[PDB]
């Protein structure tokens, strides 16, 4: 498939398992 | 609606309210 | 130039070239 917009919500997300994952996390 | 392709500068991108921001930007 | 989706492989991903990068490549 294609990758849909992440959420419009102030925070920047990475791609994991056909999802967006907030980036914060992992940093 | 879907995200576009990131720009293409050797540099690596998240994805953050409908825009790629640089991930060192975060780091 | 909708972007395709990441490999399904529980790894978090940036966008860089055109291509998937593994986010820990720079952690």
């Amino acid at each position: 498939k294609y990758i849909p917009e992440a959420p419009r919500d102030g925070e920047a997300y990475a791609r994991k398992d056909g999802e967006w994952v907030l980036l914060s996390t992992f940093l």
